[PDB]
């Protein structure tokens, strides 16, 4: 399994959307399906 930032994970079955990159005061995103 993977692990982006901290509270997150994905069995290489998606990607870390990654959001809140203008200062990082909470970080809120999800995993995206590569296909």
């Amino acid at each position: 399994d993977h692990v982006c930032d901290d509270n997150f994970s994905c069995p290489a079955g998606s990607t870390c959307s990654s959001a809140f990159g203008f200062r990082n005061l909470s970080l809120v995103w999800g995993c995206s399906p590569v296909e």
